[PDB]
């Protein structure tokens, strides 16, 4: 198996929450192929670094609202290691699908 946080598995689906605070805390995430995934990020800094979330495997990038929670959706049907990061990919995170 791998480091890092797992998400919880429940009805249907599988959560992991991701705080938005110089980075992303946690920012090794561990999910489990094929089921539906929610990754709540909760923004709570305005840095203009961290406007934007991206998941360039899967096709996301979005903006996250300060002071409010944004779900990325997606479904990992492969097992490996992917990345997200910032807008400017200047903050990083890894997700390992397994
Ligand atoms: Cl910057
Ligand atoms: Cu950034
Ligand atoms: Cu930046």
């Amino acid at each position: 198996g791998a480091m890092g946080q797992k998400a919880q598995q429940k009805n249907g689906y599988q959560e992991i929450r991701v705080e938005v605070m110089g980075g992303y805390t946690p920012e090794l995430i561990v999910l489990k192929k094929s089921v539906p995934a929610r990754i709540v990020f909760d923004r709570k800094d305005p840095s203009p670094c961290l406007d934007q979330i991206v998941f360039p495997d899967f096709g996301v990038h979005a903006n996250l609202p300060m002071g409010e929670e944004y779900v990325v959706e997606i479904t990992p049907e492969q097992a490996g290691e992917f990345s997200f990061a910032c807008g400017m990919n200047m903050m990083h995170g890894k997700m390992i699908v397994e």
